DNA sequence: TTTAGGG
DNA sequence: CCCTAAA
């Protein structure tokens, strides 16, 4: 499949969405936040939450593409360590 | 088919 | 994004 990176908006859709479903169901992650943006399957949305916990462990200058809100790496980081098991 | 992680 | 063992 071609490229497509990810959106602010998108990364709040996920985020919001994260925060009410955990870690273990991206399959209603999908199906509460992009349930009809049919390039994002659950299994991206499961690999756009990986770079994202990274993304918010490394500094902004090595961050790539559109900048993520610090806002949402904050969310991002509060969500990882209470869905943590 | 979905989950869960490495490739 | 892909690949795919397990469930």
């Amino acid at each position: 499949r071609i490229r497509r990176p990810f959106s602010v908006a998108e990364v709040e859709a996920l985020v919001e969405a994260v925060e009410h479903l955990g870690t273990g169901r991206w399959r209603d992650v999908k199906m509460r936040a992009f349930d009809n943006a049919d390039h994002r399957t659950y299994v991206d949305l499961k690999d756009k939450w990986k770079t994202l916990v990274h993304t918010a462990s490394i500094a902004p200058q090595q961050r790539r593409g559109e900048p993520v809100p610090q806002d949402l790496l904050d969310r991002v980081l509060a969500a990882h360590a209470y869905w943590s098991q």
